[PDB]
């Protein structure tokens, strides 16, 4: 089901795929080939079974943790690019979308977590989440709440897990050890079960989600959320006054988000390999083809180092870099994807009250490490 002669393209729902619509009416309008671009539903887990088939899309967005288990598939062409065009991206970039030595995918941004607040409702963000319980007490008299996100998807409440010693994998020499995991070390039960007890003593609800918590804020309801760029455009269209700023300490440490590289990969069993290098080094991988994405939904810090220039005064991007910095870039190897599952289960239930803390990441740990 090759087809040939069309690319067609795969990006998640939440970010600029109509800005990207764009950069491929131009390619097309140029080229003359036309590029469909398609935001299926859980498209990450559909991509190994169809690609596997030899169907599925020309190209391939999400970030860079799924891309390791794609790579030991085979279903990702490596790619190749002249020293002067890796010169163009920033080197940390690129070890993200190396797998085994091989460069698997184009990096196109760089994603972390940021706080976002209400500056109406609230001038100064809070410097710490244990004075979090108490700022929702202050807003709860005048119908506010503090603080609302996404508790379905264990991305979100990570950098809360992290802050005080919670890992995936520990890093050994240049390896991953898959064994050594570190969901229920003192540190990620600290902070599961602080987040726990925020919800015990209602300051938040264990059934929110991403609409839930993106309506609250959007319409003023709720002072602060957690989110990262491509929520922007829909906070600007609300035109709710707000900031994007570090998240919160825990016990004194930094959160800590997962970072993660939004990249673009070339399905092996694609008929249109060189169509598909010319449209992204040549026209996405552009000042100009970046930033017809950018209009739609924001990227974050761009991993071309020309656009990036330019989005670096922006305040939104200076705290995007600066909660990336205090995080850590999220491994590639397969096994991620097993560490996730696990973990949204651990969260959901403790959450939940339909296991303790204990139980929950004890599980999970030994899920993941077999
Ligand atoms: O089991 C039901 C759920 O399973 C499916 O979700 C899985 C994904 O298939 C895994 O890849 C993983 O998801 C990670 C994701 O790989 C990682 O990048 C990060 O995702 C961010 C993204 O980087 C960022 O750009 C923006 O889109 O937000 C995403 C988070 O929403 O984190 C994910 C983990 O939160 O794990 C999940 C299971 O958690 C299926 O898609 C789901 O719809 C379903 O709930």
């Amino acid at each position: 089901k090759i087809e040939e002669g069309k690319l067609v393209i795969w990006i998640n729902g939440d970010k600029g795929y109509n800005g990207l619509a764009e950069v491929g009416k131009k390619f097309e309008k140029d080229t003359g080939i036309k590029v469909t671009v398609e935001h299926p539903d859980k498209l990450e887990e559909k991509f190994p079974q169809v690609a596997a088939t030899g169907d599925g899309p020309d190209i391939i967005f999400w970030a860079h943790d799924r891309f390791g288990g794609y790579a030991q598939s085979g279903l990702l062409a490596e790619i190749t690019p002249d020293k002067a065009f890796q010169d163009k991206l920033y080197p940390f970039t690129w070890d993200a979308v190396r797998y085994n030595g091989k460069l698997i995918a184009y990096p196109i941004a760089v994603e972390a977590l940021s706080l976002i607040y209400n500056k109406d409702l609230l001038p100064n963000p809070p410097k710490t989440w244990e004075e979090i319980p108490a700022l929702d007490k202050e807003l709860k008299a005048k119908g506010k709440s503090a603080l609302m996100f996404n508790l379905q998807e264990p991305y979100f409440t990570w950098p809360l897990i992290a802050a005080d010693g919670g890992y995936a994998f520990k890093y050994e020499n240049g390896k991953y050890d898959i064994k050594d995991v570190g969901v229920d070390n003192a540190g990620a039960k600290a902070g599961l079960t602080f987040l726990v007890d925020l919800i015990k003593n209602k300051h938040m609800n264990a059934d929110t989600d991403y609409s839930i918590a993106e309506a609250a804020f959007n319409k003023g309801e709720t002072a602060m959320t957690i989110n990262g760029p491509w929520a922007w455009s829909n906070i600007d269209t609300s035109k709710v006054n707000y900031g994007v700023t570090v998240l919160p300490t825990f016990k004194g440490q930094p959160s800590k988000p997962f970072v993660g590289v939004l990249s673009a990969g070339i399905n092996a069993a694609s008929p249109n390999k060189e169509l598909a290098k010319e449209f992204l080094e040549n026209y996405l991988l552009t000042d100009e083809g970046l930033e017809a994405v950018n209009k739609d939904k924001p990227l974050g810090a761009v991993a071309l180092k020309s656009y990036e220039e330019e989005l670096a005064k922006d305040p939104r991007i200076a705290a995007t870099m600066e909660n990336a910095q205090k995080g850590e870039i999220m491994p590639n190897i397969p096994q991620m994807s097993a560490f996730w599952y696990a973990v949204r289960t651990a969260v959901i239930n403790a959450a939940s009250g339909r296991q303790t803390v204990d139980e929950a990441l004890k599980d999970a740990q030994t899920r993941i490490t077999k």
